[PDB]
């Protein structure tokens, strides 16, 4: 007679191809990429002949086979593809094979193939749009937004984006290499801990707790191997396989290492670590370079060199070559993007007409034109055009676009920036003709999270009532709110100025719109980004 029917033993059924060490703070120890997950199954036979061969089947296909030598057995084997499998144990002899009932096993991998799709309802004022304009609709999500801002990946209105950028991936380095982090309490030390044992100029993760270990919706079980932002982003990719999720390297406080990459030894090590990062974290679709900025005038006053423009072009070429090789190794398309200053003086430090041939998209940072760092020269921080009271205003969106076009950049490369926050001042005074921007300020506006910066959600929720004046400047295409009794002035984007930017993108055949940062919108800004670029209402 055929063997008795085996009973699969109770035991762990959750396995991982990329293993995460739960007691490690150094990135080198935190993550271990294997070629395959080590899987184990045991069984007991309570009634019958134990057969002469035991097999472990996954979806009917043998993963392991060995002699059946007693009433219990154990099998250890490797599984090299992520997903969920119906596992069975079969006992066979010359008279037949008898298979157990199936037990699901989970083999995790960083494409999220083990995860249920993270398909969450739109929140706040977000309305559904189909991505059918063919234009970029991008936004940055900040790793630290999960703390005080409580804005997690399940709150992203992901169906309303083509590109979701994750800010920010650091580059390892201590004194002289990441000194801009010392301005933020604990932040330099946190990077040194993550990079312990790791060579300078390789990428790492700044906050591994937020990125990988914090419990979040859909990844709360203790043995879910990928939690935090990365676990949710993997599940988001399962829900939106056409969403491009790009890691953004740099930003305001993690850009200092780029200034050393004139040394090709360091630049090669960096590019190689990006390749390894993309091989490790398979849900990411490329890389965004947010080097702020070639030539300096970023956070660090002691960095910046006339060599930087040449370094940037080389870096983009070499990243592109690395990504092209990864693309053909994988069959995937990978994107290379960069967030860049929108000031003409900054733009002309770089030959974007050459670099563009390596780049899928240029994220023109047409915001932060004005702010509380300068209390004397006030103006619209993200306007399309100059205002009527100062038509020679240098820092406008159109002036940045025109600087790129004048170099020879193809318009389709250029993605125009919108701000989901205001900047502003307090004590504005001494202004003419009811235009507060012609005065001067005594200090920054009180901010939502830090001085001088206000979430758009808070502008809309608190500063469009009471004593606050509201004005839309139709020459600049720029709203502002002003409280006369305290001299608080806030400059920001709203649905109408975003609509002007979208129409401008379509009229000039630019590439689309992007925003910073997604946590600060109540939905009005991203709704207008989508509507103004011609995306249809509804779901696809
Ligand atoms: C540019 C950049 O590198 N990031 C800055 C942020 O780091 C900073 O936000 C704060 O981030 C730290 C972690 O990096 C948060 O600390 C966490 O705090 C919680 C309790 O609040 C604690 O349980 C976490 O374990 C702890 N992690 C670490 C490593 O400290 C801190 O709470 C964040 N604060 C906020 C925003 O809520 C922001 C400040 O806005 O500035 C960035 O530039």
């Amino acid at each position: 007679a055929a063997p008795g029917k085996p009973t699969i033993a109770w035991g762990n059924t959750k396995f991982a191809i990329v293993e995460v060490d739960q007691a490690a703070t150094a990135y080198n120890n935190l993550v271990k990429v294997k070629n395959a997950a080590d899987v184990s199954v045991s069984w007991n036979l309570w009634n019958g002949d134990t057969g002469t061969t035991a097999k472990v089947l996954l979806n009917g296909k043998e993963a392991w086979s060995g002699p059946s030598t007693g009433s219990s057995g154990t099998a250890n084997f490797k599984v090299n593809k992520g997903g969920r499998y119906q596992m069975q144990v079969a006992l066979c002899n010359a008279d037949g094979c008898t298979a157990s009932d199936a037990t699901e096993i989970v083999v995790a991998d960083t494409d999220g193939s083990h995860l249920a799709p993270l398909k969450e309802p739109l929140l706040e004022k977000n309305k559904p749009y189909k991505q059918n304009s063919g234009k970029v609709v991008g936004s940055y999500f900040v790793e630290w937004g999960v703390y005080g801002r409580n804005f997690t990946v399940d709150k992203i209105p992901a169906q309303n984006l083509t590109h979701l950028l994750y800010g920010f991936i650091p580059i390892c380095g201590g004194n002289g290499i990441n000194d801009s982090l010392k301005e933020i309490e604990g932040s330099f030390q946190a990077l040194q801990r993550s990079c312990q044992g790791r060579e300078d100029f390789k990428v790492s993760i700044h906050d591994p707790f937020a990125a990988l270990q914090k419990a979040q919706k859909g990844v709360t079980a203790w043995d879910d191997p990928y939690k935090g932002n990365f676990g949710q982003l993997m599940a988001l990719k399962q829900a939106h396989p056409d969403l491009k999720i790009l890691p953004s390297i740099g930003g305001w406080t993690l850009s200092d290492p780029f200034f050393f990459m004139g040394d090709k030894v360091k630049r090669d090590r960096f590019v190689g670590s990006v390749k390894e990062f993309l091989q490790t974290w398979k849900f990411f679709d490329g890389v965004d370079i947010a080097w702020e900025f070639p030539g300096g005038k970023g956070a660090n006053p002691n960095l910046g060199s006339p060599q930087d423009g040449e370094t940037y072009v080389l870096l983009m070429k070499e990243l592109r070559a690395m990504l092209d090789q990864l693309s053909v190794e994988t069959g995937r398309k990978y994107e290379l993007t960069s967030a860049i200053s929108a000031g003409k003086d900054m733009i002309d430090k770089v030959a974007y007409n050459v670099a563009q041939n390596s780049m899928d998209h240029i994220f023109l940072m047409s915001y932060d034109f004005y702010g509380a760092a300068d209390l004397k020269n006030l103006g619209h921080q993200t306007a399309l055009n100059a205002p009527a009271w100062k038509p020679d205003t240098a820092y406008t969106t159109v002036n940045g676009v025109n600087a790129l076009l004048a170099q020879g950049v193809k318009p389709g490369k250029i993605v125009v920036g919108t701000a989901m926050y205001g900047r502003g001042w307090t004590g504005v005074n001494g202004y003419q003709n009811n235009i507060p921007f012609t005065g001067t300020a005594t200090g920054p506006v009180k901010g939502t999270w830090e001085n001088g910066i206000v979430d758009y959600r808070q502008i809309a929720g608190q500063f469009m009532s009471g004593e606050w004046q509201y004005t839309y400047d139709a020459t600049a295409e720029a709203p502002y709110v002003f409280k006369p009794s305290t001299g608080d002035l806030i400059t920001f984007d709203d649905a109408r100025s975003v609509q002007a930017k979208g129409k401008y993108v379509l009229d000039k055949q630019l590439g689309g719109l992007f925003s910073a940062m997604i946590d600060a919108d109540n939905g009005d800004i991203l709704n207008s980004m989508n509507a103004s670029l011609g995306n249809s209402a509804g779901v696809q």
